[PDB]
């Protein structure tokens, strides 16, 4: 391929990149894009510096500081993008364009050329710089001259030279995985359509392969549909979004030509749009729970980054078979229709108002979140769905850190993989409207918490430390699924709680037990804390209502249900005092972020919560939540012996729902849990339909070869479905061997006839 075929890709990333050739005449929604390009484009030419001999390109950003040099060069490629986007206020402008090619002249003098060494942020030198340059050269192609292409061209090489690699020398290179491998590469492969270098292009497109090769340890997509960066840290709604926008976009780049991407495991990346991301999607929005640190952004929500995944998912539907694009285009059409709250077209660019308008077009009509479980085993998250609402679950393990803080994000997120339940909802804006501002990160909903102040950054940056639990895990069956975490807590405190959640296909069952600790301060557990915006949404109980004044925690009678107005119902299942506070929270989205504003947001809360007391012995706690659940509803949860507690303890923890009649139940030491027994460690599931007997079991800590269990509801004498071996105990029981080697968590389904 030569001059022509490089000139057609660049034409293709500009077509890409601006939506010039798709701009819709008198369109509404394309003028509100434009408008949002003007406003930007006009922003940044106020902040030019426009001094004799100037030492930065904008008077507001430092090329002294590697991040403010990225958002330099992201200033620049955003006013090349409206120079070259027609109809925009600079579209064709001369003297923008001047300014434009005098900034990444000076930028490149000043900064970023090839005899700098890196300073700070390897990410800035080899990721946020390139990436822009790139396109900027792209855009301005037909604008600069040879001498600038090899002058940028070179500066880029010298930082990346590799893009299968990343780091400075002075650091030791190693292997970019995940979502920096992709930015690495699609920095290199703009950079090579300016410099017109085949040998570099090909290289970076090789590059993309790795991203999606299946693992077991470390880095990427796992066969559960499991997404891990940086390690420990579940991360589909973050970096597995730049992964999917970056491949999305390179895809349909390089789609036809001699560089197209041909490799065919790249069904495993397709594979992924709805193994890994579309169940962590809810009515438009990532699930906190995988997004790491970005919670801690006012300005990367969990919106921002389901709105980059529909534009990327639409973009690749265009290349897949007929059945995959319109199920793939049904998913978006649902993502985008559900969500009032943060409508996609508001502040869209061009391409992405192209995309979502070309999906109207097809009439592809939209798909409903399906009802049910989807488990994560290789991340510790789980997702569960029934009419009205999603749970969310954020566990950790020896295997997955309580948090990711890092470059001042985050860095108070320490409770976060404490067993939280994020119950989604109608009210879309529920931890989207300055809950991460505002919320008590020691009463984050669900978690049980040792109250120890811990310091901003306890158990270091980055994933780097993950508690030394026993195991977290879950199986499901049909309509029920078993979660279970041994909570070890953040900060050496020796907190250790045993949390299971049973889920059926309306209520959620949270059983905790052993609870202890070590530091002498209260223990809690947090049934919910919830925003309430600025509502005054009323708490009604057996006798009244409860909590009517803000900041006065009340005790709750003894009718044993709250409901809380616009959410749903809460139930003690045991005797222990629920308390229940109306509070109203302040706080900045600077005092998460180092980069938030100084704005204060004020919010207020429910807040209902167990009390373990100070220096609990096998503390327990029982409740259940009921979301979208009436009044009627509500008190009536525990009449009917409907969510039968089987046991509670340190041994297990079980509940039956008589409804389904279904059993649910976690070990965590060898024993019975009514008629279920467990030699080891595993989460269950069984029913009985007459003479069959249905389960679903995993083997959570993900380390031993077998597991046997003592077989419910009588004997059973054959294996329909699935694998195992059928066995008697000395009592008379009939048993279950499972061979559980390599197994990495995931669910067994096995049917037995009497
Ligand atoms: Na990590």
């Amino acid at each position: 391929p030569g001059a022509a075929e490089f000139a057609a890709l660049r034409n293709r990333w500009v077509d890409q990149i601006t939506g010039r050739n798709v701009i819709q005449a008198g369109d509404p929604d394309f003028a509100k894009a434009i408008t949002a390009l003007n406003n930007k484009a006009a922003d940044s030419l106020a902040k030019l510096d426009v001094k004799k001999g100037r030492t930065s390109v904008f008077t507001d950003l430092s090329l002294a500081k590697d991040a403010e040099m990225v958002t330099t060069y992201t200033r620049l490629s955003q006013l090349a993008t409206a120079w070259a986007t027609p109809t925009a206020a600079v579209f064709g402008d001369a003297a923008v364009l001047a300014a434009i090619k005098a900034g990444l002249a000076d930028a490149n003098t000043l900064c970023y050329n090839d005899r700098k060494e890196e300073v700070g942020n390897w990410w800035s030198w080899e990721i946020g710089v390139p990436r822009a340059l790139a396109d900027a050269m792209v855009l301005l192609h037909a604008e600069l001259s040879a001498a600038e292409r090899t002058a940028y061209c070179a500066a880029i090489d010298h930082f990346v030279p590799d893009p299968w690699l990343q780091f400075p020398p002075k650091r030791g290179k190693i292997t970019s995985v995940g979502a920096n491998r992709v930015d690495l590469c699609q920095g290199i492969i703009i950079r090579s359509l300016a410099g017109e270098d085949p040998t570099k292009l090909n290289h970076a497109v090789a590059g993309l392969s790795q991203v999606w090769q299946y693992v077991t340890s470390g880095d990427g997509i796992f066969r559960d549909g499991s997404f891990i960066q940086h390690s420990t840290t579940p991360y589909t709604g973050s970096y597995g979004v730049v992964l999917l926008t970056g491949l999305s976009k390179l895809f349909s780049l390089l789609g036809g030509t001699a560089f197209e991407v041909s490799d065919p495991t790249r069904s495993i990346f397709f594979d992924a749009v709805e193994g890994s991301f579309a169940p962590v999607m809810i009515n438009g929005a990532m699930a906190d729970a995988v997004r790491g640190r970005s919670i801690s952004r006012e300005a990367n929500t969990g919106y921002d980054l389901g709105a980059s995944a529909i534009e990327a998912i639409l973009l690749l539907a265009r290349a897949m078979d007929p059945a995959t694009a319109a199920r793939w285009r049904g998913l978006c059409a649902g993502w985008i229709a559900r969500d009032t709250y943060r409508p996609i077209l508001n502040s869209a660019s061009v391409p992405r108002t192209a995309l979502v308008k070309q999906l109207e077009a097809t009439g592809v009509a939209p798909v409903a979140e399906a009802t049910g479980h989807k488990l994560f085993p290789a991340m510790d998250r789980t997702m569960h769905r029934g009419p009205g609402w999603a749970l969310s679950l954020a566990l950790s393990s020896n295997r997955i850190a309580w948090y990711e803080c890092g470059n001042g994000e985050n860095n108070r997120g320490y409770h976060t993989g404490s067993g939280m339940t994020y119950f989604y909802t109608s009210d879309l804006g529920q931890y989207d409207d300055a809950f991460w501002a505002t919320a008590n990160y020691n009463r984050l909903p669900g978690i049980t918490v040792d109250t120890t102040p811990l310091p901003d950054k306890v158990e270091g940056q980055w994933g780097a430390a993950v508690p030394a639990d026993e195991w977290s895990g879950a199986t499901a069956l049909g309509e029920v699924a078993a979660v279970g975490q041994h909570l070890v807590g953040p900060g050496r405190t020796g907190l250790t709680a045993r949390k299971s959640w049973f889920v059926s296909g309306d209520v959620t069952v949270c059983l905790g037990a052993d609870i202890s600790t070590a530091s002498g301060a209260k223990v809690e557990t947090i049934v919910d804390h919830r925003n309430l915006h600025q509502g005054s949404n009323t708490l009604t109980t057996a006798a009244g209502t409860i909590a009517g004044t803000a900041g006065t925690v009340e005790v709750l009678g003894d009718g044993r249900w709250v409901h809380l107005e616009g959410f749903g119902g809460y139930a003690m299942l045991d005797d222990s005092p629920l308390h229940v506070l109306r509070e109203t929270r302040s706080g900045s989205w600077s005092g998460v972020n180092i980069n938030g504003s100084a704005t204060v947001q004020q919010r207020n809360f429910a807040t209902l919560y167990v009390n373990h007391g100070v220096g609990p012995v096998a503390g327990s706690y029982a409740y259940m939540v009921a979301p979208g659940a009436s009044v009627d509803l509500t008190r009536k949860l525990l009449e009917g012996n409907k969510y039968s507690v089987i046991r509670n303890d340190a041994t297990a923890q079980s509940v039956e729902f008589k409804t389904a009649k279904t059993t649910a139940a976690t070990f965590w030491k060898p024993g019975m849990a009514g008629d279920l027994g467990a030699s080891g460690p595993a989460c269950v599931v069984f029913s009985r339909h007459g003479n069959e007997l249905s389960l679903a079991v995993s083997e959570p800590t993900q380390k031993a070869a077998g597991l046997t269990l003592t077989l419910p509801e009588g004997t059973w004498s054959s294996v329909l479905e699935g694998a195992g071996t059928l066995g008697t105990d000395a009592d008379g029981r009939s048993t279950l061997t499972l061979d559980t080697t390599g197994l990495s968590g995931k669910t067994k389904l096995i049917k037995l006839k009497r």
